[PDB]
């Protein structure tokens, strides 16, 4: 398998992470992880058994927890797939994460060609 330094995923996958978050309001219910608590929604963990949000994301790449890039994507898509599950369609928060999944999949293509 290739090596994956943990700097060059930061450095290479970074830029991805910015074009999400700076989507705004776009990106404000996926900058910190889902409370069930403060937003009243108690069964939000019977639901959602792996939650995962950008600053997870961002902690993860920051700090090396990444050993391949794929990861990264796999963890990017389970906080959409996270919303898309637990929101009605017609919710806000649903078309936020369609709009997010757009922005992701145009963004992400060039960059995985790179570090391969
Ligand atoms: C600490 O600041 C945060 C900002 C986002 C706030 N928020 C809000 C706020 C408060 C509740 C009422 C509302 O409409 N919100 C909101 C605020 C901004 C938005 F762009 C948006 F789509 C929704 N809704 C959230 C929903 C989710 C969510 C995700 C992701 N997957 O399932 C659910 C449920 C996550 C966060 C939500 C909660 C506090
Ligand atoms: C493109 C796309 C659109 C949508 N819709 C958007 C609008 O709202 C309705 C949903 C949902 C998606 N779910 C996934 C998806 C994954 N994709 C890999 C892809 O990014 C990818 C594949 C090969 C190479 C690269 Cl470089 C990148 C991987 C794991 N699990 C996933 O669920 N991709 C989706």
């Amino acid at each position: 398998k290739k090596i994956f330094k943990p700097e060059e995923l930061r450095q290479a996958l970074m830029p991805t992470l910015e074009a999400l978050y700076r989507q705004d309001p776009e990106s404000l219910p996926f900058r910190q992880p889902v409370d069930p608590q403060l937003l009243g929604i108690p069964d939000y963990f019977d639901i959602v058994k792996n939650p995962m949000d950008l600053s997870t994301i961002k902690r993860k790449l920051d700090t090396g927890q990444y050993q391949e890039p794929w990861q990264y994507v796999d963890d990017v898509w389970l906080m959409f797939n996270n919303a898309w599950l637990y929101n009605r369609k017609t919710s806000r928060v649903y078309k936020f994460c369609s709009k997010l999944a757009e922005v992701f999949e145009q963004e992400i293509d060039p960059v995985m060609q790179s570090l391969g």
